[PDB]
């Protein structure tokens, strides 16, 4: 997965959330490789510093970091603004967030439900509406890519809150697609199955726990992170100039059922 | 809409939320006519008593009411519990709620968005899990019917929060179908277009919606009600994890 | 089960194809109990009169039969015409057809594929456009109900031609809904999983075959025939007066994936 | 929208059908630029010779042409065989066909319906099963990209046969994803809205006839040919390595509804 010709994003101004762990870090690394200028947000200052250092020396990338928790008061509006300001505008948002508190539906805990809605649905939704407003005012079109899940698309045991949150965000994405489309802004989601990030391996590593999952994936395996990143780079590029309002599963045929 | 034979809900114990206004009143009326025993919930004591009186007089229906604010803490779990105590278990949950704060996506207000999620998504979602846990434990199956919207299925301008919330509840409903299915519990959703309730007619601007409905009109309340009655009866005994647009063709696109 | 109140179909004139066996025979029984007047089609004249007899005997129903092979190019146009003559018009069309020639996709036989397409997709579509034309002309609305399968919504191994044909008809139905809706004609589909007709129980009787299909049905069983008939009677009745262009799975949750 | 890096198709062996006109010619141009080796099928010998020559002169591409009519006895399996023997195997099928006979459902003509099904559904499906057989047999994976339509996903007035045909092909494609996925074969569809090829421009150029259609596209325009080619190249690439059984609307948001 190297990015050249139409998959270059030289000079494109991209905010990427949860940029220092798992999927986010890999989309950040892809975008750096592809020539992007990056605003990277996250909860850990030193991870953000490592990230600036690494992507700078490895790709010469123009990187500005924002250490913020998107659950802090007014964080979506604050992060949107700071990000637009970093380079005089945003051309891309990668809306990346994810917690998961798995539980039988009969045992759903209200606190864990709410936490999951807060982090997976509320903050990404309001970051996107704010970013989108600034995209509309600036008049240079743009792209918004939601990192959702196959769980947005097909229900999963012990994933009541998770599934619920991701399915809502996905619909949130389509409203953006619908209203911001006429301004040349394109909003689409990527919907991965399990991704073998460090955390992914730790949680889905057991053969017999993951076996039922795998047997529902025709290609017979889980995703690796660069596969998600590929799809995001494509959606950001001019190779997706007509693509709007679409959910791309990265799931080896899982969601066909 | 007379409900006879298999569409009789004789003896079925049904919790219907938001029962005193809008579609929730109609569903309650239809279930009462069908022979159901009802637990009605809502915020206003007087309207609830009013309801209980209309339905007892008109249909000879057993009616218990729970005056509760679902936004208060553990309220969903409390309504579930109290609703089941009413007749020693629930056979049906009609998960009915709905508020709408239309605004352009560019102008989305966080408090109005938070409120839409709290009311259209959060409270129903947690009412359903608790109710389901009690259905699992009783061992007598059950039917959860979510009152969603065509807006859960297709984006609608000015409806960022509204569409998000309902799309979420529709997937919530699907996880119920997947995990509670084995225990003989069916979870399904009804997704109407604009419904010409009393407030429906006033609010619906409409020409472009109607252009998208092949049948050339919006739905009337009893049509949503028909669909819920069916989903709760033995004529839907195999129907699980399904979304029934009540929309004239709209969501075909 | 039993059809009263809004589910009466008294004096409704309904053409039901594949009416001599399985799902079609069960729908004919339901429509008969519901007080409908029936035009039944089928391949065998001897099986058709056994249907007229059993239905006349149980319910005293008006039954007219047409013996015809829908595999034939001219058949749908003949059946529409002949069905129209029985009772001077149609209120309800129930498109029930099915051959199934399962085989791995790598070994797909052209003839078998062609026969499946001819009977599962082409005959019903052309019968429907013809009955629709007449329903528009009469000016009294109508209901068209396609009996497809869960296989029209989700692909199933060994079912290349079967899935393909029923997915096509489910889209045909939708165009019917789009175009005939303005005239009061409702077009919808029912998409059952395996249904334990006498035949379905023979085909899926083997535990090693049924077990992985059942693993995917949250309700933990296949459908019985009246469960399908219930859906079709509902869709035909005033209880589904605003239902148009919908696919109803009768599948215990299978097509959620 | 040019193809380097992960979007190079150097070495890859690609059968593209309908390669002398419209979208197929643009895809073939695109794959030629990506450095693929091509097999190009079609009815006309005159035009195939010009493509072998034109693509040779501009790109240095290997082109085997196959002059064939797919309505012939066993013709699809033959093109599959001839196409694979050309370079000792196929890596990619771009299963491309399309005719359209628009007319109201009530006026649906049997022959015109049969010709739409024959060309849009039957030839392609039977080709793709033959191609898939040889891919399983060789054991080196593969990708099948179906060129369908937005009309596969949402019913369009006057497009009874067309919508139906395409929706079947989309399901065909999904059965292939499910059965051939375990062998590392990926099957997906692109589903464009109107595409402004020469004819496209001629049929939909009038801003009167096409206004209601554009109203329903959030980006406010139809697709141009290369936008379809980009989506196909992407799907053929290693940047789509986990993508299986997916429909990609190339439609500015139309099919969100």
């Amino acid at each position: 997965d190297r990015y050249a010709g139409v998959l270059r994003l030289d000079g494109k101004r991209a905010l990427i959330t949860g940029a220092t762990k798992g999927i986010g870090a890999d989309i950040a690394r892809a975008f750096a490789a592809a020539g992007a200028r990056l605003v990277l947000s996250g909860r850990d200052v030193s991870e953000l510093d490592a990230a600036r250092r690494a992507l700078g020396e490895q790709f010469g990338t123009d990187v500005h970091t924002v250490a913020i928790d998107l659950a802090e008061p007014d964080a979506p509006a604050e992060l949107a603004r700071r990000a637009a300001e970093a380079f005089g505008g945003l051309d891309v948002l990668v809306n990346n967030a994810g917690i998961s508190h798995p539980q039988p539906v009969v045992d759903t805990d209200p606190q864990l439900f709410d936490a999951t809605i807060a982090v997976n649905l509320r903050a990404p939704a309001l970051l996107a509406s704010a970013v989108g407003k600034a995209m509309v005012a600036a008049g240079e079109g743009g792209a918004i890519i939601t990192v959702a899940s196959a769980a947005a698309l097909a229900p999963l045991p012990d994933h009541y809150a998770y599934c619920t949150s991701k399915a809502g965000l996905v619909m949130a994405t389509k409203v953006l697609a619908r209203e911001l489309g006429p301004h040349g802004i394109r909003a689409n989601s990527v919907c991965p199955t399990v991704v073998l990030t460090e955390m992914g391996q730790r949680v889905w590593g057991d053969e017999a726990k993951s076996a039922p999952m795998i047997a529902r994936i025709p290609l017979g395996r889980f995703a690796v992170p660069h596969e998600v990143s590929d799809a995001v780079v494509w959606l950001a590029s001019d190779a997706a100039s007509m693509i709007n309002g679409v959910d791309i599963p990265v799931d080896g045929g899982y969601t066909m059922g």
